[PDB]
């Protein structure tokens, strides 16, 4: 059992009040009041983030932790927050975005955020059924939380394997992907082998709730994986009992227009 495995167990043994107190204490949270209102009105002419995923990728890019460039693929794009962010970036030439949900909350949201015209959204697609094609940047934000740590670990290994397949197709592609359960030994071993073939490292974004151990792997950074993970498991464990609330910050506005 790792530090992260104990974090999972303490999280599962929270009452409902304790869970809600814990999940957002000390994290950054974008104020989505205007974004949510426009989305629920059906306004399409807006650059505000279509999801909270947009600020996570923005944070990684503004820190210099990812290279978003060329032909971009978004594997598991959901509402499209990463797709829209990427399509707004200068070095990005096009985005092919794929997601399984065909309608509802997790289908792509269609807005005029800057560079929207460079995005091709393919809903109803399972990316594990897809043969990799050419890409300069591969992004993947897939990994569904589960109370079972072993299930989180396997979901994470499936994403690492998918990234290996796209990297075999595109050996010099920049990669950025969610690592849902980096605390599992089987994930660390798969991720260390990825790191030893392709380079890269693991980071925690400050917008991630404490109710998930997710970290983001990028080929553009470096650092010891086990040390990065241990630091974050310790922090997640420390935050149990922490009573500071979330820290509200402005939501991303990428502006509107074609590129
Ligand atoms: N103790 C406790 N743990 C929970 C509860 N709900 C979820 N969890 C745990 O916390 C994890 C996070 O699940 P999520 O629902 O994705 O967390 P969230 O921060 O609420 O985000 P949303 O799903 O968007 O609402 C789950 O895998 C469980 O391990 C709960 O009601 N009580
Ligand atoms: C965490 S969301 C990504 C959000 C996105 N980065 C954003 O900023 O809005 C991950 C998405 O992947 C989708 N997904 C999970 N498994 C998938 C699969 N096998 N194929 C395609 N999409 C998948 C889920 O429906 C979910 O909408
Ligand atoms: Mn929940």
């Amino acid at each position: 059992m790792t530090l992260g495995d104990l974090w999972k167990r303490r999280l599962n043994n929270c009452t409902k009040e304790e869970f809600f107190a814990y999940r957002r204490t000390g994290i950054l949270e974008t104020e989505r009041d205007k974004a949510r209102e426009l989305l629920r009105k059906g306004e399409t002419n807006m650059g505000l983030a279509v999801s909270r995923g947009t600020a996570k990728l923005a944070w990684l890019e503004e820190r210099g932790y990812v290279n978003l460039k060329g032909e971009v693929v978004d594997l598991g794009c959901g509402r499209g927050g990463w797709s829209y962010y990427a399509a707004s970036r200068p070095a990005v030439m096009g985005v092919k975005a794929y997601t399984i949900g065909g309608k509802g909350h997790e289908a792509p949201k269609m807005v005029t955020s800057l560079g929207w015209n460079l995005i091709k959204f393919r809903a109803g697609m399972d990316v594990f059924t897809m043969q990799p094609h050419r890409a300069d940047t591969v992004m993947c934000d897939i990994g569904e939380s589960s109370p079972d740590a072993a299930i989180e670990g396997e979901r994470t290994r499936k994403v690492i394997l998918l990234m290996e397949q796209w990297k075999n197709r595109n050996p010099s592609a920049s990669c950025v992907f969610k690592v849902l359960a980096p605390y599992r030994p089987e994930v660390i071993e798969a991720l260390h082998r990825f790191q030893l073939q392709w380079g890269g490292g693991l980071v925690r974004t400050p917008f991630s709730r404490n109710s998930t151990h997710e970290m983001y792997y990028s080929t553009a950074i470096s650092g010891n994986i086990v040390n990065s993970v241990n630091v974050q498991s310790r922090k997640l464990l420390a935050r149990f009992g922490d009573q500071r609330g979330p820290i509200r910050v402005p939501e991303m506005d990428l502006g509107v227009g074609t590129r």
